[PDB]
């Protein structure tokens, strides 16, 4: 289901650039062995969501420094209490959630 696939793949690329700043390759690969090999990301996709993610800013890129030079992608501090707020807000509603089997 494209959009909550789409979803999914965000909030996999943001935990990752959680994890510490990366690379369009690298992030595959991660991607690859942390699924054990069923979700193989192409390049186009994550080029795509990065474009609107640092448009948006939620992540920046530099030049990293053997011959170079990978462009590495960080998350920003924007990013970074957005996930922290996300988390907040999501867990009272988890709260909400547990209260209304309760009563």
């Amino acid at each position: 289901p494209k959009e909550m696939l789409r979803a999914q793949t965000n909030v996999i690329l943001l935990n990752v650039l959680k994890q510490g700043d990366n690379y369009v390759y690298g992030i595959i690969k991660q991607v690859k062995e942390a699924s054990n090999g069923e979700m193989e990301l192409n390049e186009a996709t994550l080029y795509t969501i990065f474009d609107r993610l640092e448009q948006d800013g939620i992540i920046s890129s530099y030049w990293g420094d053997q011959g170079g030079r990978r462009k590495y992608y960080r998350l920003t501090e924007i990013g970074h209490e957005n996930c922290r707020l996300a988390f907040e807000s999501w867990s009272r509603v988890r709260k909400i959630i547990e209260n209304l089997e309760a009563n």
